[PDB]
C-alpha cells in the first residue's frame, strides 16, 4: 500500500553527474537520460546527495530509509506534465541549496549551523546563507522545494478558477495550486510511519519546521510578488538592513531564495533555459488545448498554433525575474567570485538571455 | 439526493414574533421554541423575512423556490452542537442586517442599485451607501459563515493535526471550510442556484465578497482588522464610501461585530449564548483529556470561569471591536449634541455584570 524507495536506496551508477551538483548549471538533463525518463527516482537521489553534503542526516539523526521513502512518495505523486514535474522540482531544489551554501562575496557568516562539503574558500571575504540560517530553517526550506509543486495539473491559478475546478472551490480560490501542494505533502508525510524521517525533533521543532515549509510553499505564488519584493527591498534599504538574529527576517530570506530558485530558468545557461522554455509552453498548450475545448478564449502564450516563445520569456524577465535579481543582489546575497570587482554567472546569465529574447523580438 | 425546503416554504403563525426582527433584542430563542427545536428551519424562515423587507427577491429576480431549497439545506448543514449551530448563524444574520438598516445619526449618504428596509437629515443608514450586490454578499455570508462547525477550536483542530487543519495549512481552518463547503453546497445542484439572474461578472464578485466576509470571522485576525480599520477612519479624508476596498472593509467590520454581538445584547440573551459557548467548549475539554492533552482554559467543566473567560473576551475583543466601529460613527443609536447607543450600553451592563461575579470568587 505505501510506495517505498527502490532497491539498494542510493544509485551507485550516478557518481560522476552527481560531483557536478557544485555547479550552478547542473546539467540536469543528462542526469535525466543517465537515470531514465520517467524512472521516478531523480528527486530522491538528488535530494539524498544534497542532505549528505551538508551532513542534514546527522544534524536531525534522519532514517535514511524513511528519508527515501518519503521522498519517493513525493517524487512519484509528481505529473506526467511537461514543466510542473519532479525534474523542476529536483531543479528548484538544486537551486535553493546552491544559493544558500556557495560563496557569496563580503557576506559575513556566524552548532545549529551546516555547512557544505563544497565550501572551499578559506578567505574572510566570502560567506554563505548557511552560515547565517540554522539548520533547522535551512531544512524546512529543501523540504519545501522539493515538495513546492506535488500534484500540479498542469494548468494554471488562472484557469482552475475561472473554471470553478473542485480545487478552486475547495481553496475559496486563494493560492489554489500552492495551498494544495503543501497540503497534500504533507497529507503523504503523515498517512504512512514508512515517511517519517522527522522522528527526532521536537515537538515544539517539529511545529515549527512545519511552519516554515508551509510559508515556503506560499512564497511560490506569483500573485505575492511584488509584495514580497517591496518587502524585501523595504528591510535592506531600514535602519539596519537584514538582521541574522531576527526570525522574521531570515524567513524574509528564505522566501526570497525558493522563489528565485523556482523561476531560475532565464539564469541559466542558454541550453538549459531553452529546454526548460520549450517545457512551459508545451504545458501551456495543454491548457489552451482545454480551454478551447470548454469555449474559453486561449490564454496568452498558450495557443500551440501561435506560438510566443520570445514575448513570454522577454516579458517574464522584464517583470519578474529580473526585478527579483536586482533586489536580491542589492541585498547583496548573490553567490559570486572576487575579481576588486565582482563577478556574478547568474545576473550575467540572466542579461545574456534577455538580450537573446530581444533579438528575437526585434528579427 | 438534493434536500428541498419543506411544505408551504413560508411558515405562518409566526407573525407576532417575526414582527418583533427590527429590535436589537430579537428574542431568537423564543422562535426556536415557537418552530421548534430541531424543526431545522429557523435560518432559511428568517432569511425569507430579512430578503423580502429589502426588497432583494425583487431587486435580483431571486426565485424564492430555490432561495428557500438552498436556504435549507445550509440549515440542515449546521451540526446540533450548543452553541456554533443554525440558530447561531441565525442570530448573526439578523445582526447584520440591523446593523445595516437601523438609523445611525450623522451618517451621510453618499452622493449603483441601493436597497432600503421597509422600518426604514440626522440619521443615516448603511445601505444607503453600500451596493445592493455587497450587502447581499454580506448577508449571505453571515447565513454561511459557520456552515458544518464541528465544535473544536481552529487550536485544537491544528494541535491534534486534523484532516481539516493539514487540508487547509493551518490557516483559518474552519472559516475556509465554512466558505467552500457552503459553496460546494450552493454549487452542487441546480435547485439550489438563487443568483441565476446575477451576470458572471456579478456572480464571480458576488462570491469573491462572501469569501472575503468569512474569512474576516477568524478571530486571529482581529487586531489586524482593528488596527486596519482604524487606520482608516483616522487617515487623510476617513471612510470613503464610493472606494470599494474601505466598502469591503465596513463590510467586514460589520459581520465581525454581528458574529460576536452577544456581549452587546441585553443579560438575558447573553446568559443564554454564554451558556452555549462554554457547553461547546466543554465537549473539547472532554476531548483533550481523553487524548491526553491539558484542558484549554476555560474549557474545563470540572472547574468552569464563566466569568473570567467573558469578563476577558469583552475587555480584549469585544470592546475594542465597538469603540472601532463606535469611533467611525457606525453604530446604530439615537440623538439624545450626545448620542445614546443601546449596543454599547448592554456591553457596559454586561462587562459590569461579570466584574462583580469575579469579586464575589474572589
Ligand atoms: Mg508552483
Ligand atoms: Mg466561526
Ligand atoms: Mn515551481
Ligand atoms: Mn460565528
Amino acid at each position: 500500500k505505501p510506495i517505498l524507495a527502490p532497491e539498494p536506496l542510493v544509485m551507485d551508477n550516478l557518481d560522476s553527474i552527481m560531483e557536478q551538483l557544485n555547479t550552478w548549471n547542473f546539467p540536469i538533463f543528462d542526469l535525466v537520460e543517465n537515470i531514465g525518463r520517467k524512472c521516478g527516482r531523480i528527486l530522491s537521489q538528488v535530494s539524498y546527495r544534497l542532505f549528505e553534503d551538508m551532513g542534514l542526516f546527522e544534524a536531525f539523526k534522519i532514517p535514511i530509509r524513511e528519508f527515501m521513502n518519503y521522498f519517493h512518495a513525493l517524487e512519484i505523486g509528481y505529473r506526467d506534465i511537461p514543466y510542473h514535474n519532479r525534474i523542476h522540482a529536483t531543479d528548484v531544489l538544486h537551486a535553493v541549496w546552491y544559493l544558500t551554501t556557495q560563496p557569496i562575496p563580503g557576506l559575513s557568516t556566524v552548532g545549529s549551523y551546516v555547512f557544505s562539503k563544497t565550501y572551499n574558500v578559506t578567505d574572510d571575504k566570502y560567506g554563505c546563507l548557511s552560515g547565517n540560517i540554522p539548520a533547522l530553517e535551512l531544512m524546512a526550506l529543501y523540504v519545501a522545494a522539493a515538495m513546492h509543486d506535488y500534484d500540479h495539473p498542469g494548468r494554471t491559478n488562472a484557469f482552475l478558477v475561472a473554471t470553478s475546478a473542485p480545487q478552486a472551490v475547495l481553496y475559496n480560490d486563494r493560492s489554489v495550486l500552492e495551498n494544495h501542494h503543501a497540503a497534500a505533502a504533507w497529507n503523504l508525510f503523515m498517512s504512512r510511519p514508512e515517511y517519517n524521517f522527522l522522528i527526532n525533533l521536537d515537538h515544539v521543532e517539529f511545529k515549527h519546521f512545519r511552519f516554515l515549509v508551509i510559508e515556503a510553499i506560499l512564497a511560490t505564488d506569483l500573485k505575492k510578488h511584488f509584495d514580497f519584493v517591496a518587502k524585501f527591498n523595504g528591510k535592506v534599504n531600514d535602519d539596519v538592513g537584514i538582521d541574522w538574529t531576527n526570525e522574521n527576517d531570515r524567513l524574509l530570506v528564505c522566501q526570497m531564495c525558493i522563489k528565485l530558485a523556482d523561476i531560475n530558468g532565464p539564469a541559466k545557461c542558454k541550453e538549459l533555459h531553452l529546454q526548460w522554455t520549450d517545457g512551459i509552453v508545451n504545458e501551456f498548450y495543454e491548457q489552451g488545448d482545454e480551454e478551447a475545448s470548454l469555449g474559453l478564449p486561449i490564454s496568452p502564450f498558450m495557443d500551440r498554433s501561435a506560438p510566443q516563445l520570445a514575448n513570454l520569456q522577454e516579458s517574464f524577465i522584464s517583470h519578474i525575474v529580473g526585478p527579483l535579481c536586482n533586489s536580491y543582489d542589492s541585498a547583496g546575497l548573490m553567490p559570486g567570485k572576487w575579481v576588486r570587482k565582482i563577478y556574478c554567472q547568474i545576473t550575467q546569465h540572466l542579461l545574456q538571455n534577455h538580450k537573446m529574447w530581444k533579438k528575437v523580438i526585434e528579427e
